[PDB]
DNA sequence: ATTGCGA
DNA sequence: TCGCAAT
């Protein structure tokens, strides 16, 4: 699973030589905001998606399903099996 | 743009006669978290999204994708006019 | 209790 | 590291 902010990093900031610094005042958001991204320490908001696809000429729903694959295997990796474990489906 | 409790009343809960509170059973969490997505103040997390699609037979990621559109739309009808102003796009 | 956010 | 606000 990737963490969104290995693609930030990686396919964005690094390929235009722009520090996470200078990515958030173009953003006009606070400096750790995208340090913690970057660092995948955070995940993607609906607010984030907008503000990083209108600044790289990306769709905005990009970064949204970026964020849900990875929150989804995350959270499939920590409690998909109790899950099913608990759950009887309704075929049956 | 569709708040997912829509899609989970209109077209599980109503089409299987299954009430909040039977399915709040089922899927072991309490019954104020299938009422509130029911109606449409609480969005689907992706815990909620594993159960729902394990114990619906439907893809899990069928609810990110239904939550993720909503909470796009949601944050771009409530700030996408003021981003679009303070952020100017990379290229120029 | 956890996450996103700014200071 | 910390408090504030939303979830």
């Amino acid at each position: 699973p990737i963490h969104p902010g290995e693609i930030l990093r990686d396919e964005f900031l690094m390929e235009f030589d722009i520090s996470p610094a200078a990515l958030a005042r173009a953003l006009k958001v606070s400096a750790p905001t995208v340090n913690d991204i970057v660092r995948e320490q955070r995940g993607i908001s609906a607010d984030m998606a907008i503000r990083l696809g209108r600044y790289f000429d990306t769709s905005a729903q990009f970064w949204m399903n970026l964020q849900s694959e990875y929150s989804l295997a995350t959270a499939y990796a920590a409690n998909g099996k109790q899950i099913e474990h608990e759950i009887e489906p309704l075929l049956a």
